[PDB]
């Protein structure tokens, strides 16, 4: 296997569990916003620059696959160019430059170090250890190349807003370029590259432990700070702003990884098909990383589009977790024989039902302890979420004799079909308010008002799959992929119930 | 070699370099006191409990040397008992219980996790990997055993101060005992021990990455928070309080490690002399760890003796660094043949001259940029510190041909003897204000007012040592040990100049 895909769910649990820890700490006022800045300044000014310096000094530039960098970088430049040109065409005259600066940086700049690296490490540390290098190459080179352009557009806006001024272009270009130079990521990569040549790849033995201590502290500390900064950030956006945010998160989490995968396949004219495939799959995985928290920091510094950029960075972080898991497994399935593939979809189902059961217990606990379950539409919703919890427990049981199998099936498919029933009954309440057994097998199938609208929309968008999937077993490539998307939905429907009511 | 003693200086540079980073960040107001609490709450409530749980679940209790635990624990109980009984006898009636509570906890509770573990790891990870277990065993079991007694004395004081009350003993005992149970170290060790039995030693694969991320972030993050909390903490103490602080830091950093070493040699009646010697040396290294930052937190919570305890914890942290380095090398020398031992003292000299040169550059930079060097006694002091910087550079050169050797000697010993000259001339200003070459060898020898009083008081110790050393080589065990203490002084005299004027 090219990806150690089994290691991805443990790594996602590290990543988004530590982000959830920081979010819980901020929500519980264990760490207030003014206290969080100590972790943020530790992370950004000490742990991250030490991690960057360490890895840049160690880096074997004579063994880097430059065509991977070129590919991801051209893919990011493509999404940057598309989002920028399109924004200048679509946006209102008084704010087209603040948007044309921050929207392209949003759509291209990844959460490479905090979230990307634990995931790339998990997937590729053993199978393709060279892939861990390109986190430290891509992320800064792409800030260096793309961010000054977006900063230049924000400086143009700052100039334009300052209507009493009429000054010349070179201060605009210089000030935006100076802004990327002042980023620790950029200057520590220049410094680390310099010391890579000076020291060879060898960190001095007496400095090594110090850089290890700071660098190794970045991962958890940065994920936790990301959690803290996500508290109270999703402000209720206008309809247009929410559409723009959806477009930009789609640019980052769908268009960019598709273009990354395509660019690798265009430019990586090396021979080995497995190396080419794993590099293509890594390019996709790279594109799926959420928006860098630094973009929200730039937006705060300029005082421009900060609502959309912060909300979008938070939502991108959350939305990346399932997209990353789903994408990586989906890219691994082409390499798997049908028996390991059936195993794999049950592993996927177990993983999603773990997170969904946790999310459902929390959602139910809120709706029950708040006693909201007696009001409308919460009266129906709590039925749906109990039924979803029974679904997830059914899968965690099914992951671990013949009589138990038949019993656990009826638990799972009475509650599953019931969750579809409640999905429809719940949607309707918003409108009013306004074949044979097959025991010798591993898979199981073949035997408030506005927020509630969003839940029923997403759940109905999910519903397609287990409809088709069972009449089609009564096949081929798209069946095992939609078997996966209906398993994802069967067990992960509660995660959407949670993401909206938690 | 029982200790990988060469790894200790890199580890100390990690430990006290990251502490110095946090101190620099707090001094520069990169992180204000109110911002530092975010790092503190991350460290104490997430990264430390995850580290504890991880290591306690992994722990092979069927392979622990219980006699080491018994030894360190009885040594700590001995120092606790001595400091407690002696404090109740010596202290003034109105505060004898707050002191009898916090002074014994001070004298016994070590900075085990932030500072102790990187050092034990460095020294013993390869040679005696089992020694890393006892950090996680000793530290909580000693909180559990000794801290409730000291808390009980602080509760007795709180009761006594609350003169309108006359309540019964069982609330006092229960409330102090509840205070140790509420400590994350204690409850996560109970929880981790429980899950060690439940899970065997095997952390669940999907929880493992999460615990790794949080736990691995503790080391650097806790050292940095320790640095932040050390900013502005050494308040100018009374003469009596400074003597008491010196006695308590001597209890922690001298009496406790001596008793730990003795207790191991009393109780470790196993056979192998090298295992016995390395365990004895580890027991000493364990006793040398500075005071736990938690003691200052207890003192803040009780609002008792907080000045002495905080100052003492900061000074203990700083004083531990040289004592730890000096002690570990000194304990390694008995195992070394005279040629590796001569090598070793030059390695020691290089290490101390690195830190001292850094410290001297900073000290000089302050005295020069402040232009204090024109006032008294700074006029002489800046001469001393230039001469000390030339000494340290002389050693770093001597660590890396025959003509260069003769040149670098005269640099080193003109400046060394001159630093002794200025040591005397400087002390006097305070009172007024109020043999043959031997080129075939590796060692070099054988060819404000109140703060200034403290500086000159300690360089007297040093004038002493190098005196004896050369006239005697013009031998035996105490000579190679004092050869080391005069090398320590020759090159580390600038570090004392820095610790007082920086
Ligand atoms: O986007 C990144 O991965 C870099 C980064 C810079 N400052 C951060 C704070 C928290 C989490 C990640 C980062
Ligand atoms: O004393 C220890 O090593 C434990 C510890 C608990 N809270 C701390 C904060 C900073 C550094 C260390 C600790």
């Amino acid at each position: 296997p090219s990806m150690s895909i089994t290691r991805l769910f443990p790594a996602l649990l590290e990543c988004f569990g530590i982000v959830l820890c920081g979010y819980i700490a901020g929500r519980a006022n264990v760490i207030t916003s003014t206290q969080a800045k100590g972790l943020g300044n530790f992370v950004s000014r000490f742990a991250l620059p030490a991690l960057l310096f360490k890895n840049m000094v160690v880096l074997n530039f004579s063994n880097v696959d430059w065509s991977f960098l070129y590919s991801i970088l051209i893919a990011k430049a493509s999404v940057f160019f598309i989002v920028c040109v399109l924004t200048l065409l679509v946006a209102s005259p008084d704010s087209r430059f603040s948007k044309a600066g921050l929207f392209p940086i949003f759509a291209t700049q990844s959460n490479d170090f905090a979230l990307g690296y634990p995931i790339v490490e998990a997937l590729y540390q053993t199978t393709y250890p060279e892939y861990l290098q390109y986190i430290y190459l891509v992320a800064p080179i792409s800030l260096m190349m793309l961010n000054p352009i977006g900063f230049i557009f924000c400086e143009i806006q700052k100039w334009k807003d300052t209507q009493n001024a009429s000054q010349n272009k070179i201060k605009i270009v210089g000030l935006g370029l100076l802004r990327v130079l002042q980023n620790p990521i950029v200057f520590m990569v220049f410094i680390g590259i310099a010391f890579n040549f000076i020291l060879d790849r060898k960190v001095p033995v007496y400095v090594e432990n110090f850089l290890d201590g700071l660098g190794n502290s970045f991962s958890g500390s940065a994920l936790f700070y990301l959690g803290l900064t996500m508290v109270g950030k999703i402000k209720r956006l206008k309809k247009s702003a929410f559409v723009v945010l959806i477009l930009l998160i789609t640019a980052k989490l769908l268009v960019l990884p598709l273009l990354c995968r395509e660019m690798v396949e265009l430019l990586d004219k090396g021979d080995s098909v497995v190396n080419h495939t794993s590099l293509s799959n890594y390019a996709f995985l790279y594109g799926v990383f959420p928006v860098a928290p630094g973009v929200a920091i730039f937006a705060t510094q300029f005082n421009m589009e900060v609502e959309i950029i912060t909300s979008g960075m938070v939502i991108s972080t959350f939305v990346s977790a399932p997209i990353m898991y789903v994408s990586a497994w989906l890219l691994t399935f082409p390499t798997m024989d049908p028996k390991p593939l059936a195993y794999a979809i049950q592993n996927v189902s177990f993983d999603i039902s773990i997170v969904s059961l946790i999310s459902l217990i929390w959602s139910l606990a809120i709706l029950l302890l708040s006693k909201k379950y007696k009001q409308l539409p919460h009266m129906l919703t709590t039925n749906l979420l109990i039924a979803q919890s029974i679904v997830c427990a059914g899968m965690m049981i099914w992951n671990f004799n013949f009589v138990g199998q038949i019993l656990v099936f009826v638990l799972l498919y009475s509650s599953l079909y019931s969750t579809y029933l409640w999905t429809g009954l719940l949607a309707i309440s918003l409108f009013l308010l306004k074949g044979k057994h097959n025991g010798d097998s591993i898979d199981s199938a073949f035997f408030q008002l506005t927020r509630h609208v969003l839940l029923c929309l997403l759940l109905i968008i999910g519903l397609f799959a287990n409809l088709s999937s069972c009449l089609w077993w009564l096949p081929g490539r798209l069946y095992v992929e939609l078997q996966f998307f209906c398993a994802v939905f069967n067990f992960g429907q509660g995660f959407i119930s949670f993401g909206i009511f938690g």
